[PDB]
């Protein structure tokens, strides 16, 4: 799958600790993330171009990052994106940030870390050239 593409958060290739749920803004997000939970999307194609991530999310808390990993939860990290709080867990928001170049197909992991509580609620994501 293209780095560029929209990618559900709810197609998922592996999880842990997360649950889909019935989005407000339609078809489902990854909701139940607390630190430490992390979603899975394999053979991510990257290409040659990647500058920035794009993260369509929703948070009654105070939000927290979601780190972009590749290959394993604890793996290289290629970007950081700070997520703020929306007042709602079905009202979402656009958190963006910058990634690190890399190339080549890689497994993607958003591995959500925070403070106490759940964390925010992630309904698709993309990465920009
Ligand atoms: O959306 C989820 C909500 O349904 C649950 O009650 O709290 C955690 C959120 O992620
Ligand atoms: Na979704």
């Amino acid at each position: 799958q293209s780095a560029y593409s929209r990618i559900e958060a709810e197609s998922y290739s592996n999880q842990s600790g997360i649950q889909t749920e019935t989005c407000s803004e339609g078809g489902e997000d990854v909701g139940f993330v607390e630190n430490g939970d992390y979603t899975v999307y394999n053979n991510v194609d990257f290409g040659d171009g990647v500058g920035g991530f794009q993260a369509r999310v929703a948070s009654a808390t105070s939000g927290g990052n979601i780190e972009i990993r590749l290959d394993s939860s604890t793996g290289t990290l290629i970007g950081t994106c700070p997520v703020a709080g929306t007042g709602d867990w079905q009202t979402y928001t656009d958190a963006k940030c910058t990634v690190s170049g890399v190339t080549g197909k890689h497994d993607v992991y958003l591995v959500f870390k925070g403070d106490s509580g759940y964390l925010f609620n992630l309904n698709w994501f993309t990465f920009s050239e």
